[PDB]
C-alpha cells in the first residue's frame, strides 16, 4: 500500500509511457499539446503538458520517445516508447552483456539497451540540460514501459550527478544488465527509481538471471488483475535485489500483464 | 440506469462475444472448457461452460464463432466474432440493402450481413435446435460484437417463432436495414434484442440513416469512458426507432470507444 501521492505519480508516468506509443508524435511541432487517441493517456491531456522535443527512431536503436515540458506538475519528462510489436522484439531479444565503466565501474548493460542510448545520449543530454535550464525550479523525470522503461533506466544512471536529480519511473522493465549495475541503480543518489512491475509480466523476467543479470531494489509490484484497476492496496513495494515474491517468481509468465500498468499501455486502442 | 439483473447479463455475455475472438477454440473439440486469453472472459471461465460446437470462416460470410454450453447460468449460447480487422472492415463496409421478405414484409437489409447469416442458417439452425432439446430448461441467447453483432441481430429475427424464445446481446452492432425492419426487430415477439452500444463507437453509426437504414429500438447505451469500467448507472435506456442523444449524435465518432464493452472486446491483449 503506496500513499495516494505516489500512487498518482505511479498512474501520471504509466501514461507518459504509454503516450511514447499512442500519442501522434511522429514528429509534430515542437511546443504541441500531448495528446493519446484511445484514452491512452488523459492525465497528460488534463496537465498543461507539450512537446518540448520528438524522435523518431533515432541512431543505433531507432530510438523512439519524446521530451515533454510540463507545467501543470512542474516536470520535464523524457519518455521513450518501447517496441512496436513487443512480442517479436521479445522473441529476438540478444542477452549480450557489454561494459559499461563510463558509468560506473565493474559495470556491465544489456549491449543492444546501452548502444541505442550511448548512440543518442549527447543530442538528448542536450535537450535536457536545455529544458533544465529554462526550467531549473522544474523535476527531471526518464520514464518508459517495456523497452522503453530500460532506455529510460540507462539514460538515468548515465546522466545523474551533474546537478539535477533524475528520477525514473518504469513499467515493466527488462533487466539492464549486471550485478554490479543493479546495486548502484539501488543506491544511487540524486533521483529515485520506482521500478514498477505487474503480476507476471514476462518482461521483466528478461533476460534471466542465469545469463548474468541483476534487478535494482525496491521494485513496486501491481498485484491487480489484467485490464482490473488499480487501487493503493494492489502495489507492494518489495526489497531486495534480485527479491522474489512480485513479478520475480516461479510461475508462468504473462504477455497480457505486461500490457496493462494502471490501464492499457505498449499497445493502442 | 439499468437493473443489476440486467447490467449482470450485459457483462456477460459482452464477454461471451469477447470469446469469440480470444477463446483458444480454432479446432477445439466439442467438450472442452471455454477460456480465455487476456482476462477477456473471466465471468465465462467461471461458470461450467464448454463449447457444443466451434466454427470458423464459414460458408459465404466467412462467418466465425461458437456455440455453448453454460450449465451454471443455464443457457444455451451462439456467439459470433466480428472481423478480424475491424479498422478495414469499417473503410470496406458497402450500403447495400437487399429485399428480405422471407423474415418479414417489407424488410430491407444489409446485403452482405443478410447473405452470411443466410448461408449458415441451416447448419446452426440444426445446432440450436440439438441443444434446445437437450436443455428444454436452459434460455437460448445469440450474442456478438460489431459484424458478430448484426449477424446475431439477424440469426435471432431469422430463427425466432419456433417454440424457444431466443434473446440477442449485440454488441456495437451496425445497422441491419430498413425503417421496416427496424420495426421488425422492435415489436417481434419470442425474444428480446438487447442492442448496446458505446458513447460515440462508430459503428452504430453505420451504415448512415442516409442510406435508408434505421434502428431497431430500444439502445442501451454506455456513457462511460473507453477503458472505463461500467457500473448500471453508466448506461441509459434509450427509446425510439433511430433515437438521438445516445449513440445517435451527431458529433464525431471513434474508433477505440468500439473496442471497449464493459472491458476490452474485438481484440486480445
Ligand atoms: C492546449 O492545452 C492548453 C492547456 O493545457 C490550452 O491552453 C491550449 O489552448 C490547448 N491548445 C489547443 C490547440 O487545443
Ligand atoms: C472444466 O470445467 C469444469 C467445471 O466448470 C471443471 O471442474 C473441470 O475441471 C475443467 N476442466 C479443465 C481441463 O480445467
Amino acid at each position: 500500500e503506496v500513499s495516494q501521492d505516489l500512487f498518482n505519480q505511479f498512474n501520471l508516468f504509466a501514461q507518459y509511457s504509454a503516450a511514447a506509443y499512442c500519442g501522434k508524435n511522429n514528429d509534430a511541432p515542437a511546443g504541441t499539446n500531448i495528446t493519446c487517441t484511445g484514452n491512452a493517456c488523459p492525465e497528460v491531456e488534463k496537465a498543461d503538458a507539450t512537446f518540448l522535443y520528438s524522435f523518431e527512431d533515432s541512431g543505433v536503436g531507432d530510438v523512439t520517445g519524446f521530451l515533454a515540458l510540463d507545467n501543470t506538475n512542474k516536470l520535464i519528462v523524457l519518455s521513450f516508447r518501447g517496441s512496436r510489436s513487443i512480442e517479436n522484439w521479445i522473441g529476438n531479444l540478444n542477452f549480450d552483456l557489454k561494459e559499461i565503466n563510463d558509468i560506473c565501474s565493474g559495470c556491465r548493460g544489456h549491449d543492444g539497451f546501452t548502444s541505442s542510448w550511448r548512440s543518442v545520449a549527447d543530442t538528448l543530454r542536450q535537450k535536457v540540460e536545455d529544458a533544465v535550464r529554462e526550467h531549473p525550479d522544474y523535476r527531471v523525470v526518464f520514464t518508459g514501459h517495456s523497452l522503453g522503461g530500460a532506455l529510460a533506466t540507462v539514460a538515468g544512471a548515465d546522466l545523474r550527478g551533474n546537478g539535477y536529480d533524475i528520477d525514473v519511473f518504469s513499467y515493466g522493465a527488462p533487466r539492464v544488465g549486471n550485478r554490479a549495475f543493479a546495486e548502484f541503480l539501488t543506491v544511487q543518489t540524486g533521483g529515485t527509481l520506482y521500478r514498477i512491475t505487474h503480476t507476471n509480466d514476462i518482461v521483466p523476467r528478461l533476460p534471466p538471471r542465469e545469463f548474468g543479470y541483476s534487478h535494482s531494489s525496491p521494485e513496486y509490484w501491481i498485484k491487480s488483475g489484467t485490464l482490473v484497476p488499480v487501487t493503493r492496496n494492489d502495489i507492494v513495494k518489495i526489497e531486495g535485489i534480485d527479491a522474489t515474491g512480485g513479478n520475480n517468481q516461479p510461475n508462468i509468465p504473462d504477455i497480457p500483464a505486461h500490457l496493462w500498468y494502471f490501464g492499457l499501455i505498449g499497445t493502442c486502442l
